[PDB]
C-alpha cells in the first residue's frame, strides 16, 4: 500500500464535517496540512470501527490503485493513515460532490459547451487510466466528481483491475466478463447520456433482465432533451454492438476538443428506447 500511497501524519489531518456515507466507513471534509506548511482541503473516507482484516485490505486496496495515477481528471491521493486509527484515505477536496447528484440539482442550467467541458474531462482521466492498463469497470456519473470550477475527475476505483452495475456495463462484458478498455467506453457513452440528461437514470427503473435483452437486442437510449446530434452520435458510436468499432478514449477527447472549438457545430440539435 505505501508502495504508490505516503503515509501521513494524523496530526496534519483536521476533521471537519461529515459529507457522505462509504462502503466501508464514512466519508469526511477536512483539512490537511502538508511538509511545505502548505493546507489543502481535502477528502477523507474512514474505515469503520471493529473492521476485519479484510475490510482494511479491500478499503486500502482502492487507495493502492488511486495512488498509481497522477493526472488533472483522476481523484489526486493525497495519502493515507495506517499507523493510527481510524485508518485513512485522503483526497484532493471536490467541491461539488457527484457528478449525477450536481447535474440533477442543475436541469438545464449549464451550456453545452459547459458541458462538453466536463465531458472532455472525464474522457482525458479514462485515456490516461487505460494507457495505464486499467478496466475500471465501474464508469458511471455518481463515480466522477466535480469541484468548484466544474472540472470533473474519475474516483471510485473499487471495482478496478488491471488488464457490476448493469446499466453502465458493456453486452460482453455482462455476457461472459470480456472487460477491456472498450467496456469501459461503452460505460462512457452512458456518463454522456447521463450528463446531456443531467442525471436521468440510464434506462430508468427498467429490470436488469430487460436491459439486457434490450441492448442485446440492439435497442439503445434515446436522445436526451435537446442533444446536440454530435453528442448523441458519439454515444451510439460508444455503444457499438462490436467492441473493435467503438472509438478509442484518445480518439473520444479528440472529438470533444474540436466541440469544444467549434461551438456551432453543436446546433444542430437531435418504443423508449431506441432500435
Ligand atoms: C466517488 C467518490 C466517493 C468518495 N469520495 C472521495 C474519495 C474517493 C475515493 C477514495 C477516497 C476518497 C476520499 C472524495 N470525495 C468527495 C469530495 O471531495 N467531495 C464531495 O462532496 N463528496 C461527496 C465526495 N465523495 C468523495
Amino acid at each position: 500500500v505505501h508502495e504508490f500511497a505516503k503515509e501521513l501524519d494524523a496530526t496534519n489531518i483536521s476533521i471537519d464535517k461529515v459529507v457522505g456515507a462509504g462502503e466501508f466507513g464514512e466519508v469526511c471534509s477536512g483539512r490537511l496540512k502538508l511538509p511545505s506548511k502548505k493546507e489543502i482541503s481535502v477528502a477523507i473516507k474512514t474505515l469503520k470501527v471493529g473492521y476485519t482484516e479484510k475490510q482494511r485490505r479491500d478499503f486500502l486496496g482502492e487507495a493502492s490503485i488511486m495512488g498509481q495515477f497522477d493526472h488533472p481528471n483522476i481523484i489526486r491521493l493525497e495519502g493515507v493513515v495506517t499507523k493510527s486509527k481510524p485508518v485513512m484515505i485522503v483526497t484532493e477536496y471536490m467541491e461539488n460532490g457527484s457528478l449525477d447528484s450536481f447535474l440533477r440539482k442543475h436541469d438545464a442550467q449549464f451550456t453545452v459547451i459547459q458541458l462538453v467541458g466536463m465531458l472532455r474531462g472525464i474522457a482525458s482521466g479514462m485515456k490516461y487510466l487505460s494507457d495505464m492498463g486499467y478496466v475500471h469497470r465501474d464508469l458511471a456519473a455518481r463515480n466522477i466528481l466535480i469541484n468548484s470550477n466544474l472540472v470533473c475527475k474519475v474516483s471510485d476505483f473499487g471495482l478496478s483491475r488491471v488488464l457490476i452495475p448493469i446499466r453502465w456495463t458493456s453486452p460482453e462484458a455482462i455476457a461472459y466478463r470480456k472487460f477491456t478498455s472498450a467496456s469501459d467506453v461503452w460505460s462512457y457513452g452512458i456518463v454522456l447520456w447521463e450528463v446531456m440528461s443531467y442525471g436521468e437514470r440510464p434506462y430508468w427503473e427498467m429490470s436488469n433482465q430487460d436491459v439486457i435483452k434490450a441492448v442485446d437486442e440492439g435497442y439503445r437510449l434515446p436522445p436526451p432533451m435537446d442533444c446536440p446530434a454530435a453528442l448523441y452520435q458519439l454515444m451510439l458510436d460508444c455503444w457499438q454492438k462490436d467492441r473493435n468499432n467503438r472509438p478509442k478514449f484518445e480518439q473520444i477527447v479528440s472529438i470533444l476538443d474540436k466541440l469544444i472549438r467549434n461551438p456551432g457545430s453543436l446546433k444542430i440539435i437531435t418504443s423508449n428506447l431506441l432500435l
